[PDB]
Protein backbone atom coordinates (compact mmCIF):
# COMPACT_ATOMS: atom_id res chain seq x y z
CA UNK A 1 0.00 0.00 0.00
CA UNK A 2 1.45 3.65 -0.66
CA UNK A 3 1.71 6.85 1.47
CA UNK A 4 -0.73 9.08 1.28
CA UNK A 5 -0.45 12.41 -0.44
CA UNK A 6 0.53 15.62 2.19
CA UNK A 7 -2.49 17.44 2.72
CA UNK A 8 -3.22 21.13 2.81
CA UNK A 9 -3.39 22.05 6.26
CA UNK A 10 -6.79 23.91 6.90
CA UNK A 11 -7.71 26.85 9.33
CA UNK A 12 -10.17 29.17 9.95
CA UNK A 13 -12.14 32.01 7.75
CA UNK A 14 -10.85 34.84 6.89
CA UNK A 15 -7.45 34.34 6.08
CA UNK A 16 -4.32 36.25 6.42
CA UNK A 17 -3.78 39.04 3.69
CA UNK A 18 -2.15 38.22 0.40
CA UNK A 19 -3.93 34.74 -0.09
CA UNK A 20 -4.99 33.31 -3.33
CA UNK A 21 -8.41 32.43 -3.44
CA UNK A 22 -10.16 29.33 -5.30
CA UNK A 23 -13.75 29.17 -5.68
CA UNK A 24 -16.70 26.80 -6.91
CA UNK A 25 -19.64 28.37 -9.09
CA UNK A 26 -23.06 26.67 -9.97
CA UNK A 27 -22.18 27.24 -13.52
CA UNK A 28 -19.51 29.36 -15.73
CA UNK A 29 -20.88 31.99 -16.06
CA UNK A 30 -20.62 34.13 -13.09
CA UNK A 31 -22.97 36.66 -13.73
CA UNK A 32 -25.54 33.62 -13.81
CA UNK A 33 -24.21 31.75 -10.99
CA UNK A 34 -24.59 30.58 -7.68
CA UNK A 35 -21.10 30.50 -5.34
CA UNK A 36 -20.98 27.40 -4.09
CA UNK A 37 -17.87 27.76 -1.83
CA UNK A 38 -15.08 29.59 -1.49
CA UNK A 39 -11.61 28.92 0.06
CA UNK A 40 -8.28 30.72 0.26
CA UNK A 41 -4.22 29.53 0.74
CA UNK A 42 -1.31 31.02 2.32
CA UNK A 43 2.13 28.71 2.97
CA UNK A 44 0.61 25.66 2.40
CA UNK A 45 -2.50 26.63 4.44
CA UNK A 46 -5.84 26.24 3.39
CA UNK A 47 -8.70 28.47 4.75
CA UNK A 48 -12.89 27.65 4.39
CA UNK A 49 -15.48 30.07 4.10
CA UNK A 50 -18.75 28.80 5.92
CA UNK A 51 -21.28 30.83 4.05
CA UNK A 52 -19.34 32.07 0.75
CA UNK A 53 -21.56 34.84 0.09
CA UNK A 54 -20.25 36.90 3.28
CA UNK A 55 -17.32 35.61 2.99
CA UNK A 56 -16.41 38.29 0.28
CA UNK A 57 -16.81 41.04 2.36
CA UNK A 58 -13.42 40.02 4.06
CA UNK A 59 -11.09 39.82 1.22
CA UNK A 60 -9.73 43.11 0.07
CA UNK A 61 -8.97 41.79 -3.67
CA UNK A 62 -9.93 38.51 -5.34
CA UNK A 63 -6.24 36.91 -5.98
CA UNK A 64 -5.87 33.42 -7.95
CA UNK A 65 -7.16 31.96 -10.83
CA UNK A 66 -10.11 33.12 -12.79
CA UNK A 67 -9.95 36.37 -10.40
CA UNK A 68 -11.89 38.53 -12.76
CA UNK A 69 -15.14 35.75 -12.73
CA UNK A 70 -15.45 36.30 -9.00
CA UNK A 71 -15.10 39.59 -9.34
CA UNK A 72 -17.64 40.09 -11.62
CA UNK A 73 -19.82 38.09 -9.08
CA UNK A 74 -18.85 40.35 -6.19
CA UNK A 75 -19.96 43.56 -8.21
CA UNK A 76 -23.11 41.28 -8.89
CA UNK A 77 -23.41 41.09 -5.06
CA UNK A 78 -22.71 44.71 -5.02
CA UNK A 79 -19.46 44.89 -3.44
CA UNK A 80 -16.35 46.49 -5.32
CA UNK A 81 -14.00 43.54 -4.95
CA UNK A 82 -11.32 44.25 -7.61
CA UNK A 83 -9.11 41.18 -9.79
CA UNK A 84 -5.61 41.04 -8.36
CA UNK A 85 -2.74 38.34 -9.77
CA UNK A 86 -4.38 35.60 -11.79
CA UNK A 87 -1.80 32.97 -12.72
CA UNK A 88 -4.01 32.83 -16.21
CA UNK A 89 -2.59 36.11 -17.15
CA UNK A 90 0.93 35.30 -16.71
CA UNK A 91 0.84 31.79 -18.49
CA UNK A 92 -0.99 33.65 -21.36
CA UNK A 93 1.95 36.16 -21.46
CA UNK A 94 4.37 33.59 -21.46
CA UNK A 95 2.49 31.63 -24.11
CA UNK A 96 -0.63 32.58 -26.10
CA UNK A 97 -1.42 28.84 -26.48
CA UNK A 98 -2.21 28.76 -22.33
CA UNK A 99 -5.92 29.80 -22.56
CA UNK A 100 -7.93 27.41 -19.61
CA UNK A 101 -6.73 26.28 -16.37
CA UNK A 102 -6.95 23.28 -16.90
CA UNK A 103 -4.20 23.26 -19.72
CA UNK A 104 -2.49 25.93 -17.15
CA UNK A 105 -2.41 23.29 -14.42
CA UNK A 106 -1.09 20.67 -16.93
CA UNK A 107 1.53 22.19 -18.42
CA UNK A 108 2.94 24.23 -15.01
CA UNK A 109 1.62 21.55 -12.27
CA UNK A 110 -0.88 20.33 -10.01
CA UNK A 111 -4.64 19.82 -11.27
CA UNK A 112 -7.73 21.77 -11.97
CA UNK A 113 -10.30 20.14 -9.91
CA UNK A 114 -13.88 20.99 -8.75
CA UNK A 115 -13.14 21.83 -5.17
CA UNK A 116 -12.35 25.69 -3.64
CA UNK A 117 -9.41 24.12 -1.05
CA UNK A 118 -7.47 22.91 -4.05
CA UNK A 119 -8.10 25.40 -6.58
CA UNK A 120 -6.66 28.21 -3.94
CA UNK A 121 -4.12 25.92 -3.25
CA UNK A 122 -3.24 25.55 -7.11
CA UNK A 123 -3.16 29.46 -7.69
CA UNK A 124 -0.70 29.75 -5.06
CA UNK A 125 1.40 27.61 -6.79
CA UNK A 126 1.01 28.49 -10.42
CA UNK A 127 1.57 32.35 -9.52
CA UNK A 128 4.81 31.06 -8.07
CA UNK A 129 5.81 29.06 -10.85
CA UNK A 130 4.85 31.17 -13.41
CA UNK A 131 5.83 34.28 -11.43
CA UNK A 132 9.43 32.78 -11.24
CA UNK A 133 8.91 31.74 -15.51
CA UNK A 134 9.02 36.02 -15.65
CA UNK A 135 11.96 36.99 -14.15
CA UNK A 136 14.07 39.13 -16.07
CA UNK A 137 11.32 39.23 -18.44
CA UNK A 138 11.20 43.35 -18.18
CA UNK A 139 8.65 43.67 -20.93
CA UNK A 140 6.42 40.74 -20.13
CA UNK A 141 6.48 42.06 -16.85
CA UNK A 142 5.63 45.50 -17.54
CA UNK A 143 2.60 44.99 -19.43
CA UNK A 144 1.27 42.02 -16.58
CA UNK A 145 0.95 45.59 -14.06
CA UNK A 146 0.45 48.13 -16.25
CA UNK A 147 -2.08 46.31 -19.08
CA UNK A 148 -3.14 42.62 -18.06
CA UNK A 149 -3.64 43.17 -14.16
CA UNK A 150 -5.89 46.21 -14.52
CA UNK A 151 -7.55 45.20 -17.43
CA UNK A 152 -8.91 42.20 -15.56
CA UNK A 153 -11.00 45.56 -13.58
CA UNK A 154 -12.05 47.09 -16.58
CA UNK A 155 -13.46 44.02 -17.86
CA UNK A 156 -15.08 42.70 -14.70
CA UNK A 157 -17.21 46.10 -14.86
CA UNK A 158 -17.64 45.82 -18.22
CA UNK A 159 -19.29 42.55 -17.69
CA UNK A 160 -20.70 43.21 -14.38
CA UNK A 161 -22.26 46.18 -15.71
CA UNK A 162 -24.45 44.59 -19.12
CA UNK A 163 -25.76 46.52 -21.91
CA UNK A 164 -29.66 47.01 -22.07
CA UNK A 165 -31.11 45.68 -25.19
CA UNK A 166 -34.67 46.52 -26.95
CA UNK A 167 -36.60 43.58 -26.90
CA UNK A 168 -39.31 44.83 -28.80
CA UNK A 169 -36.97 45.43 -31.46
CA UNK A 170 -35.82 41.90 -31.69
CA UNK A 171 -38.75 40.53 -31.83
CA UNK A 172 -39.17 42.59 -35.30
CA UNK A 173 -35.88 41.70 -36.48
CA UNK A 174 -36.57 38.07 -35.75
CA UNK A 175 -39.65 38.08 -37.63
CA UNK A 176 -38.57 39.88 -40.64
CA UNK A 177 -35.39 37.26 -40.76
CA UNK A 178 -38.40 34.17 -40.52
CA UNK A 179 -40.16 35.63 -43.33
CA UNK A 180 -36.76 35.10 -45.43
CA UNK A 181 -35.85 31.92 -44.05
CA UNK A 182 -39.56 31.06 -45.33
CA UNK A 183 -39.26 32.45 -48.26
CA UNK A 184 -35.77 30.54 -49.12
CA UNK A 185 -37.46 27.34 -47.98
CA UNK A 186 -40.73 27.44 -50.12
CA UNK A 187 -37.88 27.87 -52.87
CA UNK A 188 -35.88 25.02 -52.13
CA UNK A 189 -39.62 23.19 -51.17
CA UNK A 190 -40.65 24.39 -55.30
CA UNK A 191 -36.52 23.15 -57.08
CA UNK A 192 -36.95 19.85 -54.78
CA UNK A 193 -40.50 19.25 -56.19
CA UNK A 194 -41.97 18.62 -52.28
CA UNK A 195 -41.00 19.57 -49.10
CA UNK A 196 -38.91 17.94 -46.81
CA UNK A 197 -36.58 18.56 -42.90
CA UNK A 198 -34.11 20.73 -44.58
CA UNK A 199 -32.93 20.44 -41.17
CA UNK A 200 -32.23 16.50 -41.69
CA UNK A 201 -28.94 15.21 -43.25
CA UNK A 202 -30.42 12.01 -44.60
CA UNK A 203 -33.55 14.07 -46.01
CA UNK A 204 -31.34 16.36 -47.60
CA UNK A 205 -29.35 14.10 -49.23
CA UNK A 206 -32.20 11.97 -51.04
CA UNK A 207 -32.98 15.46 -52.92
CA UNK A 208 -29.56 16.87 -53.60
CA UNK A 209 -28.04 13.24 -55.06
CA UNK A 210 -30.99 10.69 -55.59
CA UNK A 211 -33.13 13.16 -56.68
CA UNK A 212 -31.67 15.98 -58.75
CA UNK A 213 -28.24 13.31 -59.44
CA UNK A 214 -25.94 16.67 -58.32
CA UNK A 215 -22.26 15.05 -58.09
CA UNK A 216 -21.71 13.01 -55.02
CA UNK A 217 -22.13 13.91 -47.85
CA UNK A 218 -23.76 17.16 -46.95
CA UNK A 219 -21.64 19.20 -44.58
CA UNK A 220 -21.16 22.50 -45.22
CA UNK A 221 -17.98 21.88 -46.64
CA UNK A 222 -19.78 19.81 -49.49
CA UNK A 223 -21.97 22.35 -50.36
CA UNK A 224 -20.19 25.41 -50.89
CA UNK A 225 -18.58 22.88 -53.73
CA UNK A 226 -21.97 22.28 -55.02
CA UNK A 227 -22.98 26.27 -54.59
CA UNK A 228 -23.50 26.35 -58.21
CA UNK A 229 -24.00 23.53 -59.08
CA UNK A 230 -27.57 23.97 -58.96
CA UNK A 231 -30.06 26.50 -57.86
CA UNK A 232 -31.30 24.61 -55.19
CA UNK A 233 -27.50 24.71 -52.95
CA UNK A 234 -27.49 28.70 -53.05
CA UNK A 235 -30.44 28.70 -51.15
CA UNK A 236 -29.98 25.83 -49.09
CA UNK A 237 -26.65 27.99 -48.17
CA UNK A 238 -28.76 31.46 -48.05
CA UNK A 239 -31.36 29.31 -45.58
CA UNK A 240 -28.50 27.73 -43.37
CA UNK A 241 -27.38 31.14 -43.08
CA UNK A 242 -29.99 33.55 -42.00
CA UNK A 243 -31.38 30.61 -39.38
CA UNK A 244 -27.49 30.43 -38.14
CA UNK A 245 -27.74 34.01 -37.69
CA UNK A 246 -31.45 33.95 -36.02
CA UNK A 247 -30.83 31.06 -33.92
CA UNK A 248 -27.32 32.68 -32.67
CA UNK A 249 -27.45 36.46 -32.53
CA UNK A 250 -31.14 36.91 -32.45
CA UNK A 251 -33.19 34.69 -30.29
CA UNK A 252 -31.31 33.86 -27.71
CA UNK A 253 -30.27 37.37 -26.88
CA UNK A 254 -33.81 38.57 -25.11
CA UNK A 255 -33.16 35.26 -22.56
CA UNK A 256 -29.89 36.79 -21.61
CA UNK A 257 -31.04 39.28 -20.07
CA UNK A 258 -30.52 38.99 -16.46
CA UNK A 259 -34.23 39.11 -14.29
CA UNK A 260 -31.89 40.91 -11.55
CA UNK A 261 -30.58 43.55 -13.84
CA UNK A 262 -32.61 44.14 -16.35
CA UNK A 263 -29.04 43.80 -18.80
CA UNK A 264 -27.56 41.60 -20.86
CA UNK A 265 -23.95 40.78 -19.40
CA UNK A 266 -21.70 39.93 -22.31
CA UNK A 267 -18.44 37.71 -21.00
CA UNK A 268 -15.40 38.97 -21.76
CA UNK A 269 -12.45 37.12 -21.62
CA UNK A 270 -8.66 38.28 -22.10
CA UNK A 271 -6.83 34.98 -22.22
CA UNK A 272 -8.54 33.63 -25.37
CA UNK A 273 -6.97 34.14 -28.41
CA UNK A 274 -3.55 33.60 -30.76
CA UNK A 275 -3.30 37.16 -31.27
CA UNK A 276 -4.11 38.55 -27.84
CA UNK A 277 -7.32 40.80 -28.87
CA UNK A 278 -10.21 40.57 -26.52
CA UNK A 279 -12.69 37.89 -26.73
CA UNK A 280 -17.14 38.03 -26.46
CA UNK A 281 -18.97 35.08 -25.39
CA UNK A 282 -22.72 35.02 -25.16
CA UNK A 283 -22.52 36.76 -27.31
CA UNK A 284 -19.79 36.53 -29.08
CA UNK A 285 -19.26 40.36 -30.71
CA UNK A 286 -17.04 39.07 -33.19
CA UNK A 287 -18.95 37.19 -35.60
CA UNK A 288 -22.15 39.67 -35.34
CA UNK A 289 -21.92 40.32 -39.46
CA UNK A 290 -19.89 43.93 -40.53
CA UNK A 291 -21.25 44.66 -43.99
CA UNK A 292 -24.73 42.61 -44.54
CA UNK A 293 -27.99 45.08 -43.34
CA UNK A 294 -28.82 41.79 -40.98
CA UNK A 295 -25.89 42.56 -39.49
CA UNK A 296 -26.28 46.53 -39.17
CA UNK A 297 -29.52 45.84 -37.46
CA UNK A 298 -28.85 43.42 -34.88
CA UNK A 299 -26.58 46.36 -33.60
CA UNK A 300 -29.74 48.53 -33.12
CA UNK A 301 -30.53 45.99 -30.36
CA UNK A 302 -28.06 47.27 -28.19
CA UNK A 303 -29.51 50.31 -26.70
CA UNK A 304 -28.45 52.99 -23.56
CA UNK A 305 -30.35 52.73 -20.18
CA UNK A 306 -33.21 55.85 -20.08
CA UNK A 307 -31.68 59.13 -19.79
CA UNK A 308 -28.30 57.94 -21.03
CA UNK A 309 -26.57 57.78 -24.72
CA UNK A 310 -24.32 55.48 -26.17
CA UNK A 311 -21.09 56.32 -27.46
CA UNK A 312 -18.98 54.14 -29.75
CA UNK A 313 -15.45 54.86 -30.41
CA UNK A 314 -13.17 52.83 -33.18
CA UNK A 315 -9.95 53.62 -34.39
CA UNK A 316 -9.02 54.05 -38.16
CA UNK A 317 -6.92 51.69 -40.36
CA UNK A 318 -5.54 50.51 -36.67
CA UNK A 319 -4.03 47.60 -38.71
CA UNK A 320 -1.79 49.98 -41.66
CA UNK A 321 -0.84 52.68 -38.93
CA UNK A 322 0.47 49.56 -37.31
CA UNK A 323 2.59 48.47 -39.94
CA UNK A 324 3.79 52.05 -41.12
CA UNK A 325 4.84 52.15 -37.48
CA UNK A 326 6.36 48.84 -37.95
CA UNK A 327 8.03 48.68 -40.86
CA UNK A 328 8.91 52.02 -41.00
CA UNK A 329 8.02 52.58 -44.68
CA UNK A 330 8.72 56.37 -45.68
CA UNK A 331 5.55 56.91 -48.26
CA UNK A 332 3.31 55.10 -46.22
CA UNK A 333 3.97 56.78 -42.91
CA UNK A 334 4.07 60.45 -45.09
CA UNK A 335 0.52 59.46 -46.32
CA UNK A 336 -0.72 59.00 -42.55
CA UNK A 337 1.16 62.34 -41.18
CA UNK A 338 0.01 64.41 -43.99
CA UNK A 339 -3.59 63.43 -43.18
CA UNK A 340 -5.36 62.65 -46.51
CA UNK A 341 -7.85 59.85 -47.24
CA UNK A 342 -5.84 56.95 -46.94
CA UNK A 343 -6.82 55.00 -50.00
CA UNK A 344 -7.05 57.69 -52.56
CA UNK A 345 -3.58 58.54 -51.01
CA UNK A 346 -2.81 55.12 -51.50
CA UNK A 347 -4.44 54.62 -55.14
CA UNK A 348 -2.44 57.90 -55.71
CA UNK A 349 0.95 56.16 -55.21
CA UNK A 350 0.24 53.28 -56.52
CA UNK A 351 -1.41 54.60 -60.13
CA UNK A 352 1.05 57.44 -60.29
CA UNK A 353 -1.43 59.74 -60.76
CA UNK A 354 -2.28 63.40 -59.13
CA UNK A 355 -4.72 62.36 -56.33
CA UNK A 356 -7.52 64.55 -58.40
CA UNK A 357 -7.22 61.83 -60.88
CA UNK A 358 -7.85 59.00 -58.67
CA UNK A 359 -11.53 57.68 -59.70
CA UNK A 360 -13.42 54.71 -57.61
CA UNK A 361 -12.31 52.32 -59.01
CA UNK A 362 -8.34 52.91 -58.35
CA UNK A 363 -9.34 54.27 -54.60
CA UNK A 364 -11.25 50.35 -54.42
CA UNK A 365 -8.36 48.54 -55.64
CA UNK A 366 -6.56 50.63 -53.21
CA UNK A 367 -8.48 49.87 -50.55
CA UNK A 368 -8.74 46.11 -50.63
CA UNK A 369 -5.05 45.83 -50.86
CA UNK A 370 -4.84 48.50 -47.66
CA UNK A 371 -6.95 45.81 -45.64
CA UNK A 372 -5.50 43.08 -47.66
CA UNK A 373 -1.88 43.17 -47.10
CA UNK A 374 -2.19 42.95 -43.39
CA UNK A 375 -3.69 39.61 -43.86
CA UNK A 376 -1.36 37.89 -46.43
CA UNK A 377 -3.80 38.24 -48.84
CA UNK A 378 -2.80 36.26 -52.46
CA UNK A 379 -2.88 37.70 -55.86
CA UNK A 380 -5.81 35.35 -56.51
CA UNK A 381 -7.66 36.07 -53.77
CA UNK A 382 -7.18 39.85 -54.97
CA UNK A 383 -7.90 39.05 -58.50
CA UNK A 384 -11.39 37.47 -57.36
CA UNK A 385 -12.40 39.86 -55.12
CA UNK A 386 -12.13 42.57 -57.81
CA UNK A 387 -13.23 40.58 -60.31
CA UNK A 388 -10.18 41.16 -62.86
CA UNK A 389 -7.87 39.10 -64.22
CA UNK A 390 -4.74 37.47 -62.50
CA UNK A 391 -2.08 38.76 -63.83
CA UNK A 392 -3.21 42.51 -63.45
CA UNK A 393 -3.87 41.58 -60.01
CA UNK A 394 -0.15 40.54 -59.86
CA UNK A 395 0.15 44.40 -61.32
CA UNK A 396 -1.33 45.99 -58.47
CA UNK A 397 0.28 44.35 -55.76
CA UNK A 398 3.65 44.86 -57.62
CA UNK A 399 3.18 49.13 -58.17
CA UNK A 400 1.98 48.92 -54.63
CA UNK A 401 4.96 47.34 -53.20
CA UNK A 402 7.10 50.03 -55.88
CA UNK A 403 5.04 52.29 -53.53
CA UNK A 404 5.92 50.89 -50.17
CA UNK A 405 9.25 48.78 -50.53
CA UNK A 406 9.29 49.05 -47.14
CA UNK A 407 5.93 47.19 -46.27
CA UNK A 408 7.60 44.37 -48.64
CA UNK A 409 11.05 44.30 -46.84
CA UNK A 410 9.24 44.01 -42.97
CA UNK A 411 6.67 41.07 -44.41
CA UNK A 412 10.35 39.27 -45.07
CA UNK A 413 12.38 40.51 -42.45
CA UNK A 414 9.32 39.77 -39.54
CA UNK A 415 9.31 35.36 -41.21
CA UNK A 416 12.96 35.42 -41.66
CA UNK A 417 13.42 36.39 -37.88
CA UNK A 418 10.32 34.12 -37.47
CA UNK A 419 12.22 30.84 -38.64
CA UNK A 420 14.93 31.77 -37.11
CA UNK A 421 13.99 32.46 -33.15
CA UNK A 422 10.57 30.48 -33.26
CA UNK A 423 8.42 33.57 -32.36
CA UNK A 424 7.09 36.68 -33.33
CA UNK A 425 6.32 40.00 -31.28
CA UNK A 426 3.98 42.96 -30.93
CA UNK A 427 5.62 45.94 -30.34
CA UNK A 428 5.34 45.74 -26.49
CA UNK A 429 6.97 42.62 -26.29
CA UNK A 430 4.15 39.66 -26.47
CA UNK A 431 5.64 36.36 -28.14
CA UNK A 432 3.66 34.10 -30.34
CA UNK A 433 5.21 31.07 -30.81
CA UNK A 434 5.39 30.41 -35.11
CA UNK A 435 6.71 26.64 -35.40
CA UNK A 436 4.93 25.95 -38.60
CA UNK A 437 7.18 28.63 -40.44
CA UNK A 438 9.64 25.80 -40.91
CA UNK A 439 6.76 23.30 -41.67
CA UNK A 440 7.30 20.79 -44.76
CA UNK A 441 4.23 20.93 -46.20
CA UNK A 442 3.80 24.04 -48.16
CA UNK A 443 0.11 24.48 -47.36
CA UNK A 444 0.66 24.43 -43.93
CA UNK A 445 3.55 26.55 -44.07
CA UNK A 446 2.13 29.22 -45.99
CA UNK A 447 -0.53 28.90 -43.50
CA UNK A 448 2.12 29.68 -40.72
CA UNK A 449 3.36 32.62 -42.68
CA UNK A 450 0.26 34.61 -42.86
CA UNK A 451 -0.44 34.12 -39.14
CA UNK A 452 2.98 35.17 -38.16
CA UNK A 453 3.35 38.44 -39.99
CA UNK A 454 -0.23 39.40 -39.01
CA UNK A 455 0.79 38.70 -35.26
CA UNK A 456 2.84 42.48 -34.84
CA UNK A 457 -0.13 43.90 -36.63
CA UNK A 458 -3.34 42.83 -34.73
CA UNK A 459 -1.53 41.82 -31.80
CA UNK A 460 -0.07 44.86 -31.45
CA UNK A 461 -3.23 46.50 -32.27
CA UNK A 462 -5.02 44.56 -29.88
CA UNK A 463 -2.31 45.61 -27.16
CA UNK A 464 -2.71 49.77 -27.55
CA UNK A 465 -7.18 48.71 -27.42
CA UNK A 466 -5.96 47.33 -24.09
CA UNK A 467 -4.14 50.19 -22.41
CA UNK A 468 -6.33 52.84 -23.47
CA UNK A 469 -9.28 51.06 -22.04
CA UNK A 470 -6.93 50.66 -18.77
CA UNK A 471 -6.34 54.18 -18.74
CA UNK A 472 -9.28 55.65 -20.01
CA UNK A 473 -11.50 53.79 -17.54
CA UNK A 474 -10.72 55.86 -13.83
CA UNK A 475 -11.86 58.66 -15.78
CA UNK A 476 -15.05 57.60 -16.83
CA UNK A 477 -15.58 56.63 -12.94
CA UNK A 478 -14.80 59.86 -12.85
CA UNK A 479 -17.31 61.45 -14.58
CA UNK A 480 -19.88 58.87 -13.76
CA UNK A 481 -19.79 56.91 -17.13
CA UNK A 482 -19.56 53.17 -18.31
CA UNK A 483 -17.40 51.10 -20.36
CA UNK A 484 -19.81 48.49 -21.78
CA UNK A 485 -18.27 46.44 -25.03
CA UNK A 486 -14.99 46.28 -27.07
CA UNK A 487 -15.23 44.25 -30.23
CA UNK A 488 -12.79 44.85 -33.43
CA UNK A 489 -11.16 48.25 -33.45
CA UNK A 490 -13.91 49.52 -31.31
CA UNK A 491 -15.23 51.14 -28.06
CA UNK A 492 -18.44 51.35 -26.71
CA UNK A 493 -19.54 53.45 -23.20
CA UNK A 494 -22.74 54.28 -21.54
CA UNK A 495 -22.99 58.40 -20.69
CA UNK A 496 -25.42 60.80 -18.71
CA UNK A 497 -27.26 62.20 -21.32
CA UNK A 498 -25.81 65.81 -20.28
CA UNK A 499 -21.95 64.14 -19.83
CA UNK A 500 -21.90 62.60 -23.04
CA UNK A 501 -20.39 64.89 -25.51
CA UNK A 502 -17.60 65.71 -22.98
CA UNK A 503 -17.17 61.79 -22.51
CA UNK A 504 -16.92 61.43 -25.90
CA UNK A 505 -14.23 64.06 -26.16
CA UNK A 506 -12.01 62.84 -23.81
CA UNK A 507 -12.30 59.03 -24.58
CA UNK A 508 -11.35 60.11 -28.47
CA UNK A 509 -7.90 62.06 -26.46
CA UNK A 510 -7.32 59.08 -24.60
CA UNK A 511 -7.24 56.56 -27.28
CA UNK A 512 -5.40 58.75 -29.87
CA UNK A 513 -2.59 59.71 -27.08
CA UNK A 514 -2.72 56.09 -25.85
CA UNK A 515 1.41 54.97 -27.37
CA UNK A 516 2.94 57.66 -29.63
CA UNK A 517 3.54 55.64 -33.34
CA UNK A 518 5.53 57.21 -36.45
CA UNK A 519 2.08 58.31 -37.73
CA UNK A 520 -0.93 59.82 -35.83
CA UNK A 521 -3.72 57.50 -34.25
CA UNK A 522 -7.16 58.61 -35.59
CA UNK A 523 -10.26 57.59 -33.52
CA UNK A 524 -13.51 58.34 -34.87
CA UNK A 525 -16.49 58.84 -32.63
CA UNK A 526 -20.29 58.71 -32.38
CA UNK A 527 -23.28 59.83 -29.82
CA UNK A 528 -26.80 57.40 -30.14
CA UNK A 529 -29.35 55.84 -28.08
CA UNK A 530 -28.73 52.87 -30.06
CA UNK A 531 -25.33 51.41 -31.18
CA UNK A 532 -25.92 51.27 -34.88
CA UNK A 533 -26.75 54.95 -34.72
CA UNK A 534 -23.84 55.46 -32.68
CA UNK A 535 -21.62 53.98 -35.65
CA UNK A 536 -23.59 55.81 -37.86
CA UNK A 537 -22.92 59.19 -36.28
CA UNK A 538 -19.48 57.81 -36.15
CA UNK A 539 -19.02 57.60 -39.74
CA UNK A 540 -20.61 61.02 -40.79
Amino acid sequence: QPASPKALEEAPWPPPEGAFVGFVLSRKEPMWADLLALAAARGGRVHRAPEPYKALRDLKEARGLLAKDLSVLALREGLGLPPGDDPMLLAYLLDPSNTTPEGVARRYGGEWTEEAGERAALSERLFANLWGRLEGEERLLWLYREVERPLSAVLAHMEATGVRLDVAYLRALSLEVAEEIARLEAEVFRLAGHPFNLNSRDQLERVLFDELGLPASTSAAALEALREAHPIVEKILQYRELTKLKSTYIDPLPDLIHPRTGRLHTRFNQTATATGRLSSSDPNLQSIPVRTPLGQRIRRAFIAEEGWLLVALDYSQEGLRVLAHLSGDENLIRVFQEGRDIHTETASWMFGVPREAVNPLMRRAAKTINFGVLYGMSAHRLSQKLAIPYEEAQAFIERYFQSFPKVRAWIEKTLEEGRRRGYVETLFGRRRYVPDLEARVKSVRQAAERRAFNMPVQGTAADLMKLAMVKLFPRLEEMGARMLLQVHDELVLEAPKERAEAVARLAKEVMEGVYPLAVPLEVEVGIGEDWLSAKEAAAL
